[PDB]
């Protein structure tokens, strides 16, 4: 419905441009999904070990305070060992350029082929902190000192 | 305790089956870490560039409105070249299915054993933007423009 | 200007000790950027495949209910292949050790040449839910079973 429900009242709206019209609009495969999943706009293959940097076809306008992120699949990441090299791919929220993504095949063997209106990748929006960092001389200066862990990870 | 205390009014619950209850409840390691641990439920052995699917013994029910979110650990990373393919996997919110990790050996030479009840990953859950898509000819027709970068990235 | 904007009147401290004073603060590249980069304190050479823990000379204080995450940079990861094996890195609230970035080089043949001073990462600061796990003996115990996917994934 046209109708924007009572809980999600404040739903987040996405402007897209469709630079490429022939792709479907990206979509969530199923309700609650946390990504809509990006088209590749050409035919790509990927001998193992390579890279490439796949058009989407898409443009988006992430809101200010938020970030887009561009995650693997999982399916394609098993069985062909697809990958993505800058995962998870950073949107910032003035980007206005086209979507890309950086497909790798991380199988030692069997080459990839990706064809134009395949699903690539997924897309989330989240919102992010927008820190104001604060130089401190010693972390006990900012009262922060005594941790759960300390200097180690 | 069992006493929820003053900010931390609104923790969020996260159900959880135990598919294999030989393995312990994910946790985290400190307080305040962002992720719960997940363990292997099966030894797998990897050689240098093998990926395999591995089971972690666990279902959740991620709340909708939210995500989780598989990361690797930092530590068999460096150590031993330990990845996930899909990094950084995304639970959706409707799966109720088994978590399953994607690893992959990218050292080399030497190849990864993993024993059951290792702890191989880290479950984060945050929040997620159900963005709605709205298609505009072009971002100025949104009013979204101008910006700090362009088509620039 | 030193005055906080209206909307922007809860914009989030990030506490930073420059454990390496000779780099600059980390910044965002842009206004709106997700991401402040993070220096390389050393040159590091890493042949086809090899991986190095690289210091970044920064220190950082990700207030409790927030997450820091590494993720690395596009330019790079096309170009030249570069990656992080760990990605997106898991930076705790209780964490006070110096940030590394677990650099790899997922290209075949090229060697890559990191540089003092050179931007090899970024940094994000997100919430995240810390959760209390609640074990159920099934999803419909806890009310939670028929979904848009079900086990399935
Ligand atoms: O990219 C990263 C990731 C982690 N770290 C530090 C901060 C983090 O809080 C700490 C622990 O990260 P992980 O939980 O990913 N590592 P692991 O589980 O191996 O070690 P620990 O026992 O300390 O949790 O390591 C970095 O410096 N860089
Ligand atoms: O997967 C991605 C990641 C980034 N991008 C675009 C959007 C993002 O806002 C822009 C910059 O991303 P990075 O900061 O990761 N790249 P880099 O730091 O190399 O370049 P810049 O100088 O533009 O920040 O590149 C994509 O198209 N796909
Ligand atoms: O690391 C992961 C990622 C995903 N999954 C499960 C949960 C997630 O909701 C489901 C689908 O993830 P993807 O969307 O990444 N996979 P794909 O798009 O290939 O399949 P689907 O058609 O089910 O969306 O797979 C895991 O068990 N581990
Ligand atoms: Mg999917
Ligand atoms: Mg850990
Ligand atoms: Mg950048």
């Amino acid at each position: 419905s046209g109708l924007v429900p009572r809980g999600s009242h404040m739903s987040t709206t996405l402007a897209i441009v469709r630079l490429d019209p022939g792709l479907p609009l990206p979509s969530r495969a199923h309700d609650g999904d946390a990504g809509v999943d990006l088209y590749s706009a050409e035919d790509v293959e990927l001998a193992p070990g390579r890279r490439a940097l796949v058009r989407t076809g898409v443009a988006v306008a992430v809101p200010f305070g938020m970030v887009g992120l561009v995650h693997p699949r999982s399916g394609l990441a098993t069985r062909v060992g697809l990958s993505i090299v800058n995962s998870p791919g950073t949107i910032d929220a003035g980007y206005r350029g086209e979507i890309k993504v950086a497909l790798i095949n991380l199988d030692p063997a069997a080459p990839i082929v990706v064809h134009r209106g395949d699903r690539i990748a997924q897309l989330l929006v989240q919102r992010v902190e927008l820190v104001e960092l604060v130089e401190v001389s010693s972390f006990d200066e900012a009262g922060l000192a005594s941790t759960s862990r300390g200097d180690g990870g």
